[PDB]
């Protein structure tokens, strides 16, 4: 079972990062050796959506489907309730699918009553006749304040089954159910990260709000080079040359910025440290995104994924106090350094440095 | 024999890429998270002069003139012809010299009856008295589609036998030649790739279709190095100070798309995936060339070199999936960023970044 | 004790650059192969406030607080004294609480009865109830020429003990205070610089006098690593992400004498020998500031520290001779090259290098 | 004696390139696969002074003063009378206080009756009470075409022996003597390169020829470190810290060439091969000066030399034939390409890129 496989290989084999970069080590936070404030004033409260959340970071789409799955999701709602952090769950096309895969979705709601929830489907699904009612569906299974609709183009082209189909009519019709749905939509990618031409596309068609799930993190190309070694599957070869394809998690929070300036953003792909999650904040992110390190803890235990997020959230804070950054509006507007490959890459796609500024700063 | 020698050194011994670079990592194609259209419309067809061909790469010359040269020529015509890729042949200079020599080209259109075959005569050839019949004759043993007029001079300084030479008066014999003859002439490189001076001082004698042959790849005075230490010939140390001249592939193809905006461009020199020549491509050249990686398997075996090209075939419809490109002309067109040496060369040699973008999109 | 333990993690363990920088490497001084000068004129003097010193290097302040670091204190400060160099005492916080603390510092003046020699209290203190008085004591315990007032906010955000308090308050009061003192106030950083934004709010509160102390020399993130893996606190591995925290001390030259050209400036933070003082000073420093090496030569003797001081002031003059410079006014206005990674910091940061060049020379 | 440690280090030792650059990395030369020329007509004779040699090339000056170095010397000069190469002898000022060592001088002229030689004075024998007859001496006992007076105060400064003296006053006299003298003045450096402030000095002062002799090969610091690490002397580990002290051969040819745009120019310090003596001339250089590795060959014999001189002659004719350079103007003319550390120095220094095309051009 792939989803089985896919948590395997996500957690047990060296996919984190594996030839390809974030280029969060071009990105430096300006230290202010006098704060302006004390440690304990440092407020992390956000807004996402209609709810009020304690720390500007979320759990992004991972799993469900059977009951071992289900149990990882609730290691996690359960946590994330306690620290106030919206969770995203995985791709509920299996639950659509059959009625007894339900319930490792649902359990997230039964533990996390008031956190926000996302629940998850693939644009794919969209052409192959998924409409409202799936979407609805989906949402009602989890009490869902918003629906993630997935990008994943580059793992489809090297999984070993089938094909990827991104005709525009999915567009379209993702437009049409938008408008019936109660909740937002978000268009997030899983590993290759979000460009200004696909941004700008997307919010032609009223998408507002982005997850950039940049390369740099979680390396789901690799994930199905090693499927396909495993099953000597001819493909391998093909997947390791595209090892490093993808915008960078950080290059792909200034396009989205950039080029749609009111957007609703998430910074992912690749964030491992509340250092990251502070640099994604402040090029421009309201919010920064975590998967795989969730993941890795959350099999752990309850206890250790509790652990994890104490040490997410002081490193969070230190930035912060670091930064003379009382709350997360004035960490969106602290003084950066963007240098190297990053500042190259802004140059070359007309991103201009001082508009630049401007925008992410209001 | 040195065609022997050659193809043995290439084949076997660390020549490929050594001490060079083509710059292709300077180049990045834009991944697009929303492709709007789906693999199986991917269409790479292309022109090459009268002919269609079913993907823009080619075969460009090696070998021939002995029954183990022929051979392999064998191997690689009925499997280009199988594909539908256009094949260069080696230098057809022995064959105008031995009547024996000939079969072993020859049988490049026996087994290929339909694919574009380029011929294929050194530029020396043109001040050591070749003319018009000998061009005629190279045509007309494989009833060749075009002719390809290479330029070797790195490696002629470097071999132990000769001296190179390359007066102008070759230049005016080959325009002469080029009204008489009823086939296009192509210039190509061998290793050390064409600039703006070459290309604009070729194009000012009529000349409208440049094969790069860029440094990265093949090193043609790697090979005459290891000819030289072979032999203990003195000037092995001197080549060995040489290992890097040269034009990379991705400047060369930048630089010939600039200086002659309306040429037919072959983008070669180090394509070693489909990758590559995706990025080829997208940079300006209108095909991809390969010679090594295709002698390598063909050595291997028809059914390797079948494997060879579904991987390079694959290889770039995945970047053209991945990029959103539906045909061959979207993926000349598609968006690109170039940073490092490749940017800093551009820029030095007044390659305005600006006016290259809108001449490499028409 | 906190400050025994300091001591010998800086001493005796690997802390000095680590994972850090001071982007020194990215200056150099331009070579004059007819300097114009010979080395026996050339002049090493400079002002400190209202006394006139030998060397423009001082001694920025570390230790104290009981017997064994009085004895430190003792062959720091006779050395200086022997070679006209300024210094400043560590932290006096523990000897305005305990009378028996106080002779650990006061055996400075002792000893070196004409240099300048610089108090030190801590900018929390502050807001923490300390005021004029306490000022007026850590002063008069030592007849100091001036008082150094440290920033440490992320040492404080990485140690076991506690929490970083620095609301504006504080620069109220330092305000206030500093027209009832009869002596300078200095404000310096510890090891993670001074920013244009820091420079510019202590500027509007009346603060003239600035000491850098970039990353790239003792890091004291790294030590309150250290502490906290000793201990086995949760906060070690959250330090080991801030390793690099901080702004580079030539980076924060350039920041501070930018943005305030008037101020007096102490370059330090990594100074490790006589040409990166050169470098300091002729990036925009007034005089370089040591702390780690003269401890660690301290506490091999009198005689190492001896030794330590020559082959500084040698390399400075070496520096000087080098550059045609006969003193080090000619040293501030000198020739250098800015490169890399100090060059890109100071373009994003908006540091034109014109005007850069001409503060930089008056 | 120092005369012969420096040999036996400089030989013998590892101090060629020692922690330094030449920046000649940066500087490509660009491929013409249409070279226009033909090997055997590629002519590399060029003026020097009144003289015409066959190579732009120069051994630059390096001893004398005992019998076993004027056997050195004698190797060197007969092999560069046969190859129509120019040779400086080094220092002669112990031939000027002592008659024995004249002859170790002399023998160049007896075996090497035509190529221009080049008498050696270093400039502070000028403040030392050297004049007008010193050098009329050094002229006369080798029928000099010129005299070299070289700067080395960085050697100066770290050897064990003395100190350095530079004052303006030597450049007055220097300008008086070149007014009596019936040779051309050369300044040249050794080891760590002229800049344009100094280059400006000479000028002004009548000075027209310079040798840039830059760092990045023979490392004169580096050789005094060893000569204090023997002695066990203090400055050893000083000398250390400035192994990379100087101006790139790379960019003081142009800095020299910028400034003084009319000067006759030798570009040397670490050029290696004909390809390094090639883009030392593209660059800007009227010629290319070698000293160690002539110094490594003459040691080893006649017939190594000759096969030394073999190598380079050919390396920069190949070096010419692959960028269409029929003789020495050509290549002062031909196209380039600047990247890298060379590129920001030139820029830091105000080098403007468009200006420098035009006067390295001519
Ligand atoms: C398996 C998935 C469903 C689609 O595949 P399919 O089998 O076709 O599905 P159907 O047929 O059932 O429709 C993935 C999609 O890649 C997905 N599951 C999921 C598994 C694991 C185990 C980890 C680790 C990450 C994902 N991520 C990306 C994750 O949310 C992050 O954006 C990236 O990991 C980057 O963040 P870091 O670097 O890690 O911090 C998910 N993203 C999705 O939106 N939905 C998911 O379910
Ligand atoms: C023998 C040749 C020319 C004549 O030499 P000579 O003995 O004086 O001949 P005479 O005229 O005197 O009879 C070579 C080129 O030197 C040549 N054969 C030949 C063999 C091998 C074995 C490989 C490997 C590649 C060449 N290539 C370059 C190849 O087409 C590609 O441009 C480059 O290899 C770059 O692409 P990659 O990086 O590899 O993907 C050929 N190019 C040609 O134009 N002509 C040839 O016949
Ligand atoms: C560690 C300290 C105690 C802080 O106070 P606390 O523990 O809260 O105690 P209370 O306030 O409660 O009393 C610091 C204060 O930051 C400090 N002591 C002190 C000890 C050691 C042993 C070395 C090595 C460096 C400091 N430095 C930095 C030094 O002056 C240099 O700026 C930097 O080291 C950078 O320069 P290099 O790279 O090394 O050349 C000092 N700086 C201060 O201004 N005062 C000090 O006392
Ligand atoms: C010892 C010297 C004289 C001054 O010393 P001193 O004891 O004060 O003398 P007095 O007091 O008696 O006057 C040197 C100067 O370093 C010198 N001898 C000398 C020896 C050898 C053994 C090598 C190797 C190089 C020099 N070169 C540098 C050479 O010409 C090149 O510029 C550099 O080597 C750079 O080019 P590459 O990288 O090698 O290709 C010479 N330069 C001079 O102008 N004159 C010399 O005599
Ligand atoms: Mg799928
Ligand atoms: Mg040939
Ligand atoms: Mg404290
Ligand atoms: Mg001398």
């Amino acid at each position: 079972n792939r989803k089985v496989e896919h948590v395997e290989i996500a957690a047990f084999e060296n996919v984190d990062g594996l030839s390809s970069s974030t280029f969060l080590n071009d990105v430096i936070l300006v230290h202010q050796g006098f704060p302006g404030i004390s440690f304990s004033e440092i407020n992390t409260k956000t807004k996402f959506f209609r709810k009020e959340i304690s720390v500007p970071v979320m759990v992004t789409g991972m799993t469900g489907g059977r009951n071992e799955l289900g149990r990882i999701n609730k290691i996690i709602a359960e946590v994330a309730e306690k620290f106030g952090i919206p969770m995203g769950v995985g791709s509920q096309r299996v639950a659509i699918e059959k009625a007894e895969a339900r319930e490792s979705f649902a359990i997230v709601r039964k533990v996390a009553p008031t956190i926000p929830i996302i629940a998850n489907l693939g644009m794919p699904q969209l052409v192959k006749g998924y409409g409202l009612k799936e979407f609805q569906d989906a949402i009602q299974m989890i009490e869902a304040d918003a629906i993630a609709v997935h990008l994943n183009p580059a793992q489809e082209v090297f999984q070993p089954e089938g094909e990827p189909e991104y005709q525009i009519y999915a567009l379209e019709k993702l437009r049409d159910i938008s408008k019936e749905l109660s909740v937002p939509i978000i268009v997030k990618e899983s590993g290759n990260g979000i460009s200004m031409e696909t941004a700008k596309l997307l919010y032609s068609y009223g998408i507002k709000n982005f997850d950039t799930s940049g390369q740099g993190g979680t390396n789901w190309i690799a994930i199905e080079m090693i499927r396909d070694i495993r099953r000597g599957n001819w493909k391998a070869e093909s997947a390791k040359n595209f090892l490093d394809w993808g915008v960078p998690t950080a290059a792909s929070i200034m396009e989205v910025r950039y080029s749609v300036p009111d957007s609703f953003l998430v910074g992912s792909g690749g964030i491992r440290s509340g250092l990251d999650a502070a640099k994604a904040i402040a090029l421009g992110a309201d919010i920064a995104g975590m998967a795989l390190p969730v993941l890795k803890s959350a099999i752990e235990g309850k206890e250790s994924l509790e652990q994890f997020f104490r040490k997410i959230i002081f490193e969070l804070k230190a930035a912060m106090m670091l930064t003379g950054s009382k709350d997360v509006d004035a960490l969106k507007k602290t003084s950066i350094v963007i240098l190297g490959k990053l500042k190259e890459w802004a140059e070359y796609r007309g991103i201009n440095l001082s508009i630049y500024e401007k925008v992410r700063k209001r």
